[PDB]
């Protein structure tokens, strides 16, 4: 074993540690709106269930988190934006997601235009 | 660390990379043939709402869209073949399913033995 | 230079060159393993698949094949020693492996007691 | 090649050897903790599978395993802390993960503040 | 791709997509100074092919 097999060897490190590495940021992008998109389609279930006690959609977080709700994920902002006794609407992103979502009692839960960089979607699209 | 050992290494990520990713293609197709079936239980829920209000069904699908059925799916081709005051028959196919789907309301959503590959049934087998 | 630094030269090449060479047979064996791991998960999810078509378990490897596992990976012996409408049994081991693999839809891909270079498990232990 | 080229080969080989192997320890705890998860998210299918026959949850882990559930993971320790009709409270730790695992019907399967090296917690937090 | 994440192709790589489309793509891919044509299509994963990097690139997946 001599110094020119030892600068392959440390040559092939280099090339290895530069490719055999994931672009980790991408991966976390596309798991983060599975985040928001499971705990949009939690806060549906939790509408229909306050519209069971209610007969009509709540406005406010806590009214859902009593009946079964989560706390709102890391990172995850979450609103509702309105609601009525027959519709809803409701936005969530997570700061390093890609996309606000969007949930009504029609669309169901569905990604907008809007990078979650933007300030959040005042209303459905 | 040695160029053996180096060697033994890249010949095991050879290895690894072959095995250790899936057909991507395969999953995909069975994913695929549920949103077909999916858009027909939806379809199948509109029909039954325009015969609420007409006393028939529908033979457009925009007449099952002004009522609430969502626009056909990305790759999806969805035809409602016939339709009359007592019947429907609808096709549905995923450019990379597996199959042409058929709905009509006696046999309900199923899958015929028409390749998507081939051009879609006249009527519902 | 003189040939007693050559010697001590010559000496000390004779000893890195007996150690820092790794065992090729052992780190091959455990790579080999994961090669008969990951093709039983892949035949897994291919009896799935035709179980999605036909209600019902392959005995034959070229059904799996149709819809799209790939060629057993060289080395690899598999085979599916039963299947029936509910259940199926598959082997599978490397000729340089450690042990013969068996896959059952109850007890997913294990491992079981019986070397590779025994005869073929006739069931799953 | 001479003795000044073969130390500064030796030099380069303690080197590589000390910065080039990763930590073990932190690599097998996180895995430990999958093993964890992955178990008490099939204790709580198997409990809703006992809850289908039963009409109530199990407080022994024999009933669950008669159902499906395999034997606890090697150096997994499993306990079911209650049960009743109506609910259950699992916990579950690798003696070699970070902390301890719980699993109730609302809350799900989570991570608890106590570490592995503590006693299990008594009830879920 | 690239604006998805993915990195510039690597230098002495020369990386093509063959063909793509609503169901299925072929990738092409080889080191000027590797061993042979690598192909990528989503059924088969990424696996090597014949053609030597000093032929021409294949015009399509083996
Ligand atoms: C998200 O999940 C995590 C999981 O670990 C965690 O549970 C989060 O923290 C919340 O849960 C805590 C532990 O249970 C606390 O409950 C905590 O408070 C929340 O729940 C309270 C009870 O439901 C709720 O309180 C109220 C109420 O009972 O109505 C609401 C008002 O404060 C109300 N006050 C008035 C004036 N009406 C009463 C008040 N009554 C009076 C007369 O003052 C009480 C009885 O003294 O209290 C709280 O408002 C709150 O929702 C909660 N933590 C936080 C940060 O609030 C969980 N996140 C949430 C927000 O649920
Ligand atoms: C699938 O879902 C996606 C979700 O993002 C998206 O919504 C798709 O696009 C559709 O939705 C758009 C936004 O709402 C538009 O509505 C758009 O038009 C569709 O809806 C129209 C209103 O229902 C419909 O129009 C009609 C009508 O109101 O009856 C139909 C005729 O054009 C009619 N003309 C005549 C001569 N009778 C009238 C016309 N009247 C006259 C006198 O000219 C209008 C009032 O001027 O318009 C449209 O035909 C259409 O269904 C729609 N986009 C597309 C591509 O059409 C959604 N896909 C569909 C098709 O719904
Ligand atoms: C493992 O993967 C590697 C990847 O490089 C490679 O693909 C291996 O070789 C196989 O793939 C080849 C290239 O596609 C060939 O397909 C080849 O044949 C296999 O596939 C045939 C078509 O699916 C299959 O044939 C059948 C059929 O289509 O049903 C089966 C019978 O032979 C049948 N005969 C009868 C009497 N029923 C027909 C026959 N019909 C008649 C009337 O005779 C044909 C139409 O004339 O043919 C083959 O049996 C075979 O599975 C395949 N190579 C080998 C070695 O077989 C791949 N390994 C396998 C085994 O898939
Ligand atoms: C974890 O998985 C590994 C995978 O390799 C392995 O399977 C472990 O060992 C278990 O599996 C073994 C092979 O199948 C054995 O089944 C073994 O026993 C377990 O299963 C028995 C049958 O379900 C169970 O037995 C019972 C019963 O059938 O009800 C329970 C009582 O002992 C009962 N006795 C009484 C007095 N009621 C009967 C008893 N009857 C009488 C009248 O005496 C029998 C019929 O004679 O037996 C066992 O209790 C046990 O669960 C099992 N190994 C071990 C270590 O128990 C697997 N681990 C477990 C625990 O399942
Ligand atoms: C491989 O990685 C290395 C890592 O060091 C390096 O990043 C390489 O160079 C690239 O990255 C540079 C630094 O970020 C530059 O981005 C550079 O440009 C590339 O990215 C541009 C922005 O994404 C892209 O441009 C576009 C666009 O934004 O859509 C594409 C068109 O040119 C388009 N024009 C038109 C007419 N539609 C616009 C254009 N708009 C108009 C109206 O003219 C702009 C806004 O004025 O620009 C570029 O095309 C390019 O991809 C990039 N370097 C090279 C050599 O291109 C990296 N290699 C690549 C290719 O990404
Ligand atoms: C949902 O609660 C909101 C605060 O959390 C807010 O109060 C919304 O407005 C309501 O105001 C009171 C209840 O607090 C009213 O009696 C109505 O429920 C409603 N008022 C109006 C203007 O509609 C409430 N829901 C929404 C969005 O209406
Ligand atoms: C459903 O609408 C079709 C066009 O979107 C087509 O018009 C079909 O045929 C109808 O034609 C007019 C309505 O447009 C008639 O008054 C009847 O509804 C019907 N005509 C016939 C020949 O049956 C219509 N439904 C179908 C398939 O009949
Ligand atoms: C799976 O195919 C086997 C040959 O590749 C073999 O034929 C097995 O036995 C079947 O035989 C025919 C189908 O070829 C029958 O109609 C049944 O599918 C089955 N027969 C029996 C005895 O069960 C077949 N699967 C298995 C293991 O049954
Ligand atoms: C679950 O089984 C436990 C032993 O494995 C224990 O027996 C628990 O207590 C039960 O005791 C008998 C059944 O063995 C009773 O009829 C009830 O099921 C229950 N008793 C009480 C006090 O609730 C049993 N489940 C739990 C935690 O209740
Ligand atoms: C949910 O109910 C709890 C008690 O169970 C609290 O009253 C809480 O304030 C409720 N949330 C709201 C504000 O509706
Ligand atoms: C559905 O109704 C909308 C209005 O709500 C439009 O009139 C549209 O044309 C209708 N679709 C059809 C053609 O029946
Ligand atoms: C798989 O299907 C192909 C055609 O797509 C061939 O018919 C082949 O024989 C099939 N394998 C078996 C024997 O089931
Ligand atoms: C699970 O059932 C087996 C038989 O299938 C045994 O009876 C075993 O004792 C059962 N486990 C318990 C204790 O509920
Ligand atoms: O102030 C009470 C008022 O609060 C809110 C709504 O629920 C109304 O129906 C109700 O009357
Ligand atoms: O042209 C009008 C005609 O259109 C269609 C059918 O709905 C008939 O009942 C109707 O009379
Ligand atoms: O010989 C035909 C026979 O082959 C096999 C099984 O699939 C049977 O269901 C079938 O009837
Ligand atoms: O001793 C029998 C007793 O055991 C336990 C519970 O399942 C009770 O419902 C049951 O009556």
């Amino acid at each position: 074993f001599t110094l020119i097999e030892l600068l392959i060897v440390i040559a092939i490190i280099a090339i290895l540690a530069a490719v055999l590495i994931p672009n980790l940021l991408a991966a976390r992008k596309r798991a983060n709106d599975t985040v928001v998109t499971a705990y949009l389609n939690d806060a549906v279930k939790f509408q229909e269930m306050y519209q069971i006690d209610n007969n009509s959609y709540t406005s406010n977080q806590a009214a859902l988190i009593s009946l079964g709700l989560k706390s709102t994920p890391a990172n995850v902002t979450f609103s509702i934006v309105s609601a009525s006794a027959n519709s809803y609407c409701m936005i969530a992103g997570h700061s390093g997601g890609t996309v606000w979502f969007a949930a009504t009692p029609d669309k169901g839960v569905y990604k907008t235009n809007t990078a979650v960089t933007s300030s959040q979607p005042e209303s459905c699209p």
